[PDB]
């Protein structure tokens, strides 16, 4: 058997703010798996890095080959793993994740195979968060007018995608991001434009590219109910984030007043958090993140657990290059999948320059990785110049 | 890539009715999977023959690694899958863990290594169904009596098991077997000889041998709760399967009026059939067997379901040598495992001679196959002489 | 009192109607069903009915209540339930309640509480395979297509349809596009349209049923059923399977049309949950595969209760055909019957010895004594028999 | 208006793993406040540390007076906050409680003032954790034997404590912590040592003596219903942790299968976390850590949320004197407390060293700080020793 000798945590060193940050579990046999943890955006990332720093402590000289023991461990040995919380989940994922890279790796098999095969053969992508714009010479775009976002759409449709996600609430008509409060009743005018930015775009692509429609949770109950009556006419494909998770019967009010399937996930962690949703029935569309939301190990039993309720799955994916091969190699393999996010910068060289292998979609479609493991890995030139914490 | 090319649907050869079945799965690079079909004792073996045979026809020509997109095939594409049911489920669940034999023996691993690693070391066993003996010579006990009982208890406790299990309801007086109405309100006589049969054993067993009461679903809901309110006072590890599966709230009206944890499983089938009694809490301990009530992708989804509403796991096991072994696995991998179930004929020269290796506890527990997939075949002349139909 | 001697397992000479025939000592034989002719599973069925009438041998067949509960209660499997389990369970039914108005000299509808109508509605069923002479085979793709094939079941005399108009993609493929989840327009409209191609060609007064086959989840459900509202169905059936049934109150909840189901849940059991629910206003059990005629007279009874009417589902032989008639007749809470086109041709109708075919979109009821319906002596002969005694 | 003008977070040196973390918010108007980051033990103190940094990052500039807009910007500008958990909550704590201390000492007001005044002139206090010991020399004890248990409560009862609290499960006979499955349903003997130690403390201590049993949520569903069933008969004050809060059902499941008083709180966190508990009407006594579960802020509005569902709270303390001060002053304000929790360890130099001033109960009664503000502070000793990052 082999044993986990260190782990490296690794703040990703990058030209994009932004913040990735890798797990790297090293063993005895010279055998290494990578992870990511996903905080890259927001406030949590220095935390991110600390967590997976203690964590790490208690798995040196474990056998790493055991996923299911080294997962309950986290969850029950670390006292506060059951109370949960999306910093620690994030911690856990990483090393989860990297894991299954080392399980791959020992067998000489892409993780895929290892989650119950190819149960389909491409996976259709949407582009996402259009309100930053689509094409090239894009790249930090800030749009305004309900022309700019039809634009957009236009520029990515052109690019070989039917499917769209935009979020035309929160910038506000001088180019300002989530600066007005968005909750409690609002008054017409602030709804009107995300009503007419969203129009143009239907009225620009046509019935048969998909929108979908994202709120951040910058809304509340109120808001989020207003907004989505008022697009419902749009053939809205799914409704994201509406509301946040932390009262799910919030959620569950959305779902009775607003005729379109909702979606969340991204910070919803663990089979424990999906629970309430599904015995609720207010998400049609479940989006875990696997680098944030409990690894590999937990994700594939969130999307086993949702099948039961009906739920399809769309990966959350807002990372590095890893974050996009675990994605791709859980959409394969689960039944109840449904469309897989792409982000613009994914795409970038600042991204993916970070990694040794590079898989891009073609025509608005990914294939998985083959490779053994995760397919991924970090570069060596990017591991020397990223400050490092390796626990021993 | 590999394909089947055959599966054989084996009716075993025994020298015990006794009616195992095994599907033998074939595929083009020469690797053969074994699995068996769940229902060996009962009316509905000939069923089950005949269903791997209609589900096998769908399956000739597919790619044998991909289980997860093969057991949504079966569930989706037969039309009375999406019906459900023991058969139909007992049928899937043996080509489903042929399948795994063969990806384990594709990639050299153990299956228990596929399912997440090895969560524990030994696997503690009860000596099941006391009411037909204990030990060498009782190969056709009808027990009668409460000493009787405890007699067979304490055999089994000298040869290393510190827990049992026992109807010991559903003997009459004369040794007849399951042949008094067992419904409604009764009469003390009637569940009396059951109460001072429970309690001799406990006499003898002293409070640090567990005691699981069986009851088989002879009771109706009223006979189980006035059975259970009498054995309450003797220490009683769960209580099996007190009433029927057909309407949950029969198992929550036991559950509320028994204060002992209830146990079910080998009548219910995939997560769909689970979800109600998860839902409603009348179960502290799951018992599905992987031969019955799906197979390895199922059962596994199923125990990592049952976590989130705290239920332990003791899979059912009631078949031959491939059915100890799949469960001997599941177990290991598991975090939420309780205790396995040993029967008496299970270690006997009819059972362990049709199969190829030969996994025998010891001191009451067992340990873990390590060959590649199951670790388990039918033997080259149980095979010979076993009545046969090809599908290819 | 008579005695079962023997019991004949047979697969009728891909469709395999599979007829159970039990024989006794006084040489009354009852026949009956096993209704499990097309999907996967039909070997099955004969193994279960099989092993089923190995527990029936000597007893006195005028008990069908004991014999029901016999094969729930003493099979150890009978009480996990299940779609074969069950299938096989309702053929040995059907032919004991056979026997019963054979000994007697009564037709089953008397037996089962007499004529409560004098005629039974029809529905032409499963449009998209076509209607009329000359389409045996068809498939249909344009929305043309299915107005014609309406207008042509119309002609004869029939003033209701069904049709699935989603599972054949443009091309006439049958169930092969991913109908799971939130679905792209396209996807969807084509069945629009043709639905409303058969509702504008047909009028207001002609009644259409839209089928799914449970091909849908529930999130799809919901989006065609929405698309479908304004159309007029009659009722929306199986828009979901009933694995879970909170799924079919999710679809009820959202879509503003009567919901069926039935074909593919068993016994009193099965329907329960979903008669607490609120989810289905149509019943469509099939008394060869949930249950048969004892227990599905009782799933009859107890939906009444709850408001509910009742569609036998009938894709069987000619004995499937002939229960359901009299299941129809008897009962107060009746809505319509199932014809397929298959069930008027010769090589159906042909495997048995009396020939009820509707008129002008009505069946009468048979009258001989028992289920009214047996195999020809010619198809027993060549027909691959188990013989259980 | 004053404004932050630094944040230093500082990893406090000590004698003691254990491990406080402090925040102090400094102003441009010279008034610093101190507040605690709840994470001492357990894993994930780093991960605390680095989200107490990412939070300054963002409070840097802002007026200190304002806390309410403090926690309602860390709850929804830093997109994990509307995910909750655990890390993220303690450092959101540390940070809010330093605010209160800044505002305490601009008015020249105690803390329990601010917080709506004195409702009680004491403050009823439990001996805390008697497994390790009580009384001088004890630094030091893993207590096994029953007659030991029962001697530990007597020389705390001989301090002045009429309450104590004690997990009597979780020490094996042989000495080790935590160390055996307690998991699912349970062999008599590992509970019936617990149930010894308990019954010996009880026939110790007489009736007026208040037992809490603690049990860490080390146990699940079925087995805290075992344990508690035992257990009633001994007059039991309270049953802490039976299960972690991750489903509240399971709470709820032993709250109607063991008939003493529940208490939870201190893996919960915020109002939303409450929430469910409270509808559920599963707890009767709620216990939020100050310093891990939402700050003074938020904590006073869960004690107040609280009130509505007729709960009494006991703060839950496990940190150094500043998380013991803050507790003193809640406690003295709101109307619904109960008890004091105070451990061992506490009282002991190493800890007491590390701040300014030694307040001591007496008599098994607190009474509360006096000074501006929360009345606490590092020395200038302990901060020149520690480990700390600034950030501005
Ligand atoms: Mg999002
Ligand atoms: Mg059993
Ligand atoms: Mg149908
Ligand atoms: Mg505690």
């Amino acid at each position: 058997l082999m044993k986990i000798t260190s782990v490296d945590i690794i703040d990703v060193a990058n030209d994009f703010k932004w913040r990735p940050v890798v797990v790297k579990i090293n063993t005895d046999e010279g055998i290494s798996g990578f992870g990511e943890v996903g905080l890259a955006y927001g406030v949590g990332a220095s935390a991110g890095i600390g967590m997976a720093k203690d964590l790490s402590a208690i798995i040196i000289g474990m056998d790493p080959m055991n996923n299911e023991a080294i997962w309950e461990k986290m969850l029950k040995k670390t006292f506060w793993g059951q109370g949960g919380g999306g910093i620690f989940s994030a911690a856990m994922s990483g090393i989860d994740i990297a894991l299954w890279d080392i399980k791959g790796k020992a067998w000489g098999v892409p993780l895929y195979k290892m989650l119950g095969g190819k149960s389909r053969e491409k996976i259709r992508t949407y582009a996402s968060q259009l309100q930053f714009g689509w094409g090239d010479g894009s790249d930090k775009d800030m749009l305004t007018e309900p022309e700019q976002y039809a634009q957009a759409a236009l520029t990515a449709v052109s690019e070989g995608y039917d499917a769209i996600k935009v979020d035309t609430v929160a910038m506000d008509r001088h180019g300002n991001w989530n600066q007005q409060n968005l909750n409690g009743p609002l008054t017409d005018k602030i709804l009107r434009l995300g009503y007419d930015r969203m129009a143009a775009i239907r009225d620009a692509v046509g019935p048969d590219v998909d929108i979908i429609a994202e709120m951040h949770a910058f809304t509340d109950t109120t808001s989020a109910i207003q907004f989505g009556r008022m697009i419902e006419e749009l053939g809205i494909f799914y409704y994201e984030e509406p509301v946040m998770p932390l009262n799910p019967a919030q959620m569950k009010q959305v779902a009775d007043k607003v005729n379109i399937p909702l979606a969340a996930g991204e910070r919803i962690y663990w089979r424990w958090g999906y629970r309430p949703f599904l015995e609720n029935g207010s998400l049609s569309v479940i989006q875990p993140d696997i680098c944030t939301c409990g690894g590999i190990t937990e994700v594939k039993k969130i999307c086993d657990m949702a099948h039961v309720y009906d739920k399809t799955v769309q990966i959350h994916v807002c990372g590095g290059p890893i974050s996009t091969a675990v994605a791709l190699h859980m959409e394969t393999a689960i039944p109840n999948f449904v469309i897989h996010e792409l982000h613009r910068y994914a795409l970038l060289e600042p991204n993916t320059q970070t990694c040794k292998y590079n898989y891009l979609p073609k025509n608005g479609m990914y294939e998985v990785p083959e490779l053994p493991g995760i397919g991924q890995e970090l570069t060596e030139e990017t591991m020397k110049k990223s400050p490092t914490i390796t626990v021993k």
